[PDB]
């Protein structure tokens, strides 16, 4: 009806059915090869395991259920007085493969508004914490530690049915979806707000409205960027770190709680979630070197400064990903539509039209477009949000949807352990030499 | 000398140079096919890393650097009045491909005693934590939190060279292992002992003494099975949950503690780190069902109804594993040796020959014998430690050896951010289809 529990009964069975018989006539089929270099390479290129939510195509970027990034912009529902799709309904897209409607989305609003309660040991545990730890550290530690809460673990130890395993995820993935703005800004107000109160839930509110209101900010623009930031941060295919690992322990049946909190450590790692952090710096120091304010031409030459000095460009490349990146893309529209006249953003759309050039003679890139994160960290100083430690923070509270999305699935689907073969190099050379 | 590291140091250019001869040979060599089955059935039989540790292989089981348990027991230093195999050694292997000396194994429990301080905050957060949050999860939180110690993440942040990761992943590594009993006992007195005090680190006491003597523990043996339960318990490949997440994590860069904790998460799950409870509770179900003295042939009847209810004989099987397994043989022997007129003990001795044969009829079992959990909950219990939540934070502590060895040579040959390729069914149909 509105009840998504409901609607996600009915679709299950059916995918059982389709998997069912795609392995009995196509299980034995060959889809790729492993090579010393992909086991020595972080399974580059391996295929490896099978994730539902999203896709990400190496050309065009990412699919939700099939749909970018523009029709999502066109057809999620938005708020009342908003532009920017509401993350409600990316959740509702990834765990159906269907656009919600409005009805849907509100009901949706209104779930997560009543579930959102910290249980008082992990509000005791975020208030006694050192400013001195990081808050990707607070947010894992937090979560792990509403384990308590899960229902998932309660009833499996009790003994459960395999086929009634996906519903305490769902109400366990609802939950946490439902608490984790609460525990995400009372990091933030601990770190940054002297420690002040986040204030109540309102039940008439879309989850990221009451995020940006227990994160301290009002102005209407900035919850509009969260709205995109939430949308578009949600699921990037299951072959990245934070993704991967929730598959992983979850596949050892680990609550959502466990399973989340493991993926934040992986997406805590500088080569997974602190790209944004890494561009903001890098774009600090360009200024301080070459001046805020500079031609084309200047700039040209700083680029390859960089690259002869044999330090990358933050912000471009990716590791599948092999044209300019969806998630770039809008959050340009954004800003040359709300911002265009920001000094900071003035540079990163310079950047835009120099650096590809560079890395194309260079040669080495593979992707010499910009990602994601080449374009956060301005928008989320543009609007006040200037640490940018916690920016991590936002990233981790947005890929939740589609982890926890693909969670509930992998135990409807019954997924097994994840447990690849490994080998050594003394082991391997002897498999090669036989 | 006795310095670990400085060894270390020498040891890595050489794997560096042999790793990159056979990668310019070999890169290219398909050492395996990758099947539809493979990817929905979680990478089962995917040859899909390089671990250097620890290789299983399925008929004989466990080789660390290539010697088995066995040797280990033989080779590995033992405490003096001791004739277990002490952990440090065991590490010491993995580290090196070497059995250590006395005097080496002596230099390490000195390192690890010297490091094991807790921070306030820890000891804050964990003496803060409600009863009714589980030990594994308590263990996961407060290694989040140690990551405010971790030189790995401050050096990276102020850009630190590729070449020099390995050392300060050392430092957290040697400091992580010699934190962890003191977390781990901290956790057990406050669950089971009122709260009362960890009391002091004896820096002339090997690690597994401090930590029995932290527990609250005073018999040798039990010291001894803990010595032996550390060792065994320390790395079993790559491809289990734990050693795969720590290393997928920590290809992210994450540091050690991060890294660590997210593989406890991983442990926390049941199909990972819970068989031991779940084997205690099994055997308690079955004395109460058909008694706590029986003869070998009501014993038989039992494993039958609980096969033919649909239910698994806990303790027995493997998912890669084909003969008994070395782990379980030497608690035996252990066992045996030291309270062979335990009831439970001979039930467990009892299974040991009725269940193999059944398993074998009922066909599916691939591994008809038993693995490392059907046998320490029995000991544990035995000496004491009845606390079966608690069970799986010992196999944590172990696991942190095996896990972290291996941490240390990825990060030093430079293995790259993990990250294969996802595929939805939908697309694996079409991919398939064409
Ligand atoms: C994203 C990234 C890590 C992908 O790594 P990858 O898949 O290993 O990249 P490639 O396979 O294209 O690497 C080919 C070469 O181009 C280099 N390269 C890739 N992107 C580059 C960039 N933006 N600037 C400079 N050099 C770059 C690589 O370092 C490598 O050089 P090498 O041969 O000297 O080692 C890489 O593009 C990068 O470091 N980008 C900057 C950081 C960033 O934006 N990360 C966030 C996304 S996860
Ligand atoms: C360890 C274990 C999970 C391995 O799983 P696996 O690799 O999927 O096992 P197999 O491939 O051998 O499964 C073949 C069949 O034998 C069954 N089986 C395996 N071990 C069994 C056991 N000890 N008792 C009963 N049935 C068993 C499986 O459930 C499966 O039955 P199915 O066809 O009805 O689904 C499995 O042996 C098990 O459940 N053992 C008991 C729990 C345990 O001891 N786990 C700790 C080690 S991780
Ligand atoms: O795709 C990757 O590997 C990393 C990433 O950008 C993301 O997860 O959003
Ligand atoms: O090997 C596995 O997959 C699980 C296990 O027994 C271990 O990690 O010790």
């Amino acid at each position: 009806s509105t009840n998504l529990k409901d609607i996600l009964a009915d679709l299950i069975p059916k995918e059982q059915a389709r998997i069912k018989t795609f392995r009995q006539q196509h299980g034995k089929t060959v889809v790729g090869q492993i090579t010393v270099d992909m086991m020595y390479g972080g399974m580059r290129g391996m295929k490896g395991l099978v994730y539902e939510t999203s896709v990400l195509d190496p050309d065009e970027g990412i699919r939700f259920r099939g749909f970018s990034i523009p029709e999502c912009q066109k057809l999620l529902p938005k708020a009342k007085g908003g532009e920017e799709p509401l993350p409600e309904g990316l959740f509702w897209l990834l765990v159906t493969g269907h656009i919600p409607t409005e009805e849907q989305v509100s009901w949706l609003s209104k779930e997560w508004a009543k579930r959102a309660a910290l249980p008082s040991h992990v509000v005791t545990m975020l208030d006694n914490f050192p400013t001195n730890l990081h808050p990707m550290s607070q947010l894992s530690a937090a979560v792990t530690a509403l384990n308590s809460e899960s229902n998932f673990a309660r009833a499996y130890a009790q003994g459960i049915s395999r086929t009634k395993y996906w519903e305490l995820i769902y109400e366990d993935s609802m939950d946490l979806i439902a608490k984790l703005p609460c525990v995400a800004a009372k990091i933030y107000r601990n770190l940054y707000r002297e420690g002040s109160g986040i204030g109540a839930i309102d039940s008439n509110l879309d989850w990221s409205h009451n995020f940006t209101n227990m994160l301290g900010y009002t102005d209407h623009q900035f919850t509009e960027l969260t709205r995109l930031y939430l949308t578009i941060h949600s699921d990037h295919e299951g072959g990245n770190v934070s993704a991967h690992t929730s598959h992983l322990v979850g596949s050892a049946l680990s609550d959502p709680y466990l399973s989340f909190a493991a993926a934040m450590n992986g997406l805590a790692g500088p080569l997974h979630g602190l790209a944004n952090q890494e561009v903001l710096v890098w774009l600090t120091q360009l200024q301080k070197e070459v001046g805020k304010d500079v031609s084309d031409e200047k700039l040209r030459d700083y680029i390859w400064n960089t690259l002869n000095s044999g330090r990358v460009v933050p912000g471009y490349g990716h590791a599948v990903l092999r044209k300019t990146d969806p998630r770039y893309t809008c959050q340009r529209e954004f800003a040359l539509k709300h911002l265009p006249n920001d000094p900071m953003f003035k540079l990163v759309a310079q950047l835009y039209k120099i650096v590809p050039n560079v890395l194309l003679e260079q040669g080495k890139a593979k992707n010499p477009w910009p990602n994601v994160d080449a374009h956060s960290g301005v928008l989320l100083q543009y609007y006040g949000m200037t640490e940018m430690n916690y920016y991590t923070v936002l990233f981790g509270v947005s890929r939740a949807l589609g982890v926890l999305a693909q969670l509930i699935w992998s135990r409807a689907l019954g997924f097994p352990l994840e447990r690849p073969k490994s080998m050594s190099t003394e082991g391997l050379m002897k498999f090669v030499d036989s």
